[PDB]
């Protein structure tokens, strides 16, 4: 079965902070799963003091797919919970930086939370043996040397950088990393040389569109912003912020040239007349407005760099080696790779077939093939498969 | 004669960032002063494409007591001015943030801007000769380097903690370090056991007050923000933001308890609707609301602590060492000497004859004595004169 690891540690404040993945892998199941969690995951549904996050809302239910659960789905999985009392151990030992504790919990190793991995693992005989793979939704050194001391590998989930509406849901599954210390340059290496796809930038970008575009746009130099506490401000982020990202592009436009939108998801707004704001209903329709794109590491970026702005990303990020290819034709196939064979369709992470599937590590043709299946599923080479897909969608 | 080093570098996006003390600094002379300073601070003022920022604002021009300086004025002081072109190679050296190279700026030695130094102060002979102390605006290794090679002190100034118009203007006065290192404590500890001070912490926050206060005001937790890129957040925070400050006062009380107050002068404001979001009109009123009190380094630290709030201050800062001391008497002596002794008339930091007074490093006395001299200038030992200067103000 599947053990995923969905941490209770409330570092920006927020319990349950991973609430969303807990309610789609409990919709999806297909079968029992082993939950590494805390007991805030499981009581949450029952205290009305938040009963106001997004993760209730029907809108995201429905943009997710999942259901909230009850007794009857719950009852047939296994729950391990992580203690709070080793959380305000931590804090301490970082000076009672909340986010400083998150970083270095992405990022180190913390012998304690090993230990209890351990004994949560060991406190029930035959949990080990049923485990056919880890599944973490972020980077967890901690885990990782877990898994590595029991033989087991640990996939790294997360939603990906095109989402609803906008576009298809896409998801990230690495073996690696997420966001941070990603396999998705590698991948792409070893496949380089069996590529010919016969498409634009604007194509694949055009592919995973679910709407029509605005269109038709200019401000030299848009920059995005995001959230402040995101996982990749804080640990992949090469020490930018916001402010040092905004002040890079000031050193190189006069302010009128610049335009800055803040992350819909932030608890931060801009000052209303110091720079331009862009007040775009979507992040499309802001970079559309701009002829160069600054980021640390947005999805946005990703979102320029299909419909070809000359992009710039500070930061570290799974899509970036496409932008550093020199070749206007090895940037195409790098992005055709990233779109289907790298990202996964959303739902498929949840698939406890699909996730078996990836865990017997097949050719990125059979990835590539799946994929385009799930994407085609109401309408060969690698090259072959994604331009024949794009053909499909073209009439 | 004086040595003013006012840096050209545009770390945060503005030229000319210190022209405030260069405008104060030129209205005030009562001597042929050096400037080290950059080519900007000489034609901002015939550049139309910046007429709009606040040192023109003649609000600010008469909170702070100059006038604008024409040629009469410029042309009896001498100009050493930094060349760009390191300043690219700097930004270079530091991955291209400006704001990472803003902290080096202040907390590291640059072999190369010592070369520099040493080069401009050389080009003219007999200029080392004539140099009685530097000032700085901020901490700079460089030029602290510099100056021990040619046996000079290094003032470091900058406007105070207490400013107008709610308080008398105040200025910092620090031999070791402004802000960051300071030798505030050292000072106040060498006096601890000559003081008797016959007030209490209102009493002393009553004295510098120039306004009626708003009175009578709960919140039970205050969070001050600051401005995301003063050199307080960048070199002297121990790593906290905004953002991990919040998150600490998260771990500590509900959403419902927290009061938010945004700086007026950053370009972020808070989210409408996640906190309650302070509206005060001054950070005085904001205090009040709260009964503890959560900054890093902030101005406003000092005013909750002088009104008797139970304060956290996670940042290094002037002012810590008095919230650091247990008793309540030993914290009224320390703040009384901070006030006093510490502290500068903020008008006496631009006149010369008051520098060339504190560079015989006269006893803590005498400073104690010709501060309330200003203060007093329209109305015996250290404690004795601090509390005859308060009974005054009494009655
Ligand atoms: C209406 C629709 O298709 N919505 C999408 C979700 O699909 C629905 O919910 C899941 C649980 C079912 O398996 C699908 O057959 C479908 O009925 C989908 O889960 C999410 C994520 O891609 O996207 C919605 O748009
Ligand atoms: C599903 C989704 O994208 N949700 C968004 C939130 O991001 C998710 O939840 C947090 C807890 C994780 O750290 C993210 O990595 C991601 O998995 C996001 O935090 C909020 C606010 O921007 O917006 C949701 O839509
Ligand atoms: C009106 C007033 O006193 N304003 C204060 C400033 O003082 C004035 O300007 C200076 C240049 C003169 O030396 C003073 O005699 C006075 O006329 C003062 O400089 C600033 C700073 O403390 O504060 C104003 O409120
Ligand atoms: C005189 C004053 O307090 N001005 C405020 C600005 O601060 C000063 O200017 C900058 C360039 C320095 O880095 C500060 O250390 C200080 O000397 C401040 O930046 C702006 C915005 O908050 O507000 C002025 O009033
Ligand atoms: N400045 C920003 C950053 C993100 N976004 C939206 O948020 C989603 C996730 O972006 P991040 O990866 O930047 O969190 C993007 O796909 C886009 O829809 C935005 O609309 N404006
Ligand atoms: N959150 C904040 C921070 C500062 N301030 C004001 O800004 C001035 C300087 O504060 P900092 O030292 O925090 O920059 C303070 O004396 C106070 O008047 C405010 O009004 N609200
Ligand atoms: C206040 O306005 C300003 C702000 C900064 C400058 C300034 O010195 N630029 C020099 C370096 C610019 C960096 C370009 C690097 C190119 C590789 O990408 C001038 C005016
Ligand atoms: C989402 O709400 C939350 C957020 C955090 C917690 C939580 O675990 N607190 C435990 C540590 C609190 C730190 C106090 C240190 C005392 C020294 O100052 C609970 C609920
Ligand atoms: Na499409
Ligand atoms: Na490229
Ligand atoms: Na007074
Ligand atoms: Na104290």
């Amino acid at each position: 079965g599947l053990a995923v690891f969905l941490p209770p540690y409330p570092f920006r404040g927020l319990k349950a902070p991973y609430l969303w993945m807990f309610y789609k892998y409990l919709h999806c199941a297909t079968d029992s799963i082993l939950f590494i969690t805390g007991e805030d995951y499981l009581s949450v549904t029952d205290d009305e003091a938040q009963r106001a996050r997004w993760e209730f809302d029907p809108a995201s239910m429905a943009s997710l797919g999942y259901e909230l659960p009850n007794a009857q789905s719950m009852a047939c999985h296994e729950y391990l919970t992580l203690d709070n009392a080793f959380y305000e151990t931590l804090l301490s030992r970082h000076h009672h930086d909340p986010i400083k504790s998150f970083s270095a919990f992405l990022t180190e190793r913390i012998p304690d939370l090993e230990t209890e991995l351990h004994a949560l693992l060991d406190s029930k005989k035959g949990i080990i043996d049923q485990i056919d793979t880890f599944i973490s939704i972020c980077n967890c050194p901690s885990l990782e040397h877990v898994a590595r001391t029991l033989g087991k590998e640990v996939m790294h989930i997360e939603i990906g950088p095109l989402r609803a509406p906008m576009y298809r849901n896409t998801a990230y599954l690495d073996f690696a990393g997420v966001n941070g210390g990603t396999e998705a340059s590698a991948r792409y290496e070893k496949c380089q040389a069996e590529f010919d796809i016969k498409a634009s930038l604007g194509d694949l970008h055009n592919y995973f569109l679910e709407v029509l575009p605005p269109a038709e746009a200019h401000s030299a130099a848009g920059v995005v912003l995001q959230v402040e506490d995101d996982s990749n401000l804080i640990a992949y982020n090469h020490d930018f912020t916001n402010i040092s990202l905004l002040s890079y592009v000031r050193q190189r436009y006069e302010k009128e040239d610049i335009l800055v939108r803040a992350h819909p998801g932030s608890l931060f707004r801009l000052r209303d007349d110091v720079f331009t704001i862009d007040d775009s209903a979507n992040s499309l329709a802001f970079i559309n407005q701009c002829n160069e794109v600054f980021t640390i590491n947005s999805s946005v970026g990703l979102e320029a760099i299909l419909t070809g702005k000359k992009t710039t990303v500070l930061g570290d990020c799974s899509y970036a080696f496409i932008n550093e290819l020199a070749g206007a034709s090895a940037t195409v196939n790098a992005a055709a790779f990233y779109l289907f064979s790298y990202l996964v369709p959303f739902d498929l992470v949840f698939n406890q077939e699909y996730l078996k599937f990836r865990l017997g590590h097949p050719e990125e043709r059979e990835i590539v093939g799946k994929h385009i299946e799930f994407y085609s599923a109401d309408m060969s080479s690698l090259s072959s498969l994604i331009n024949e897909a794009i053909s499909l969608e073209h009439h």
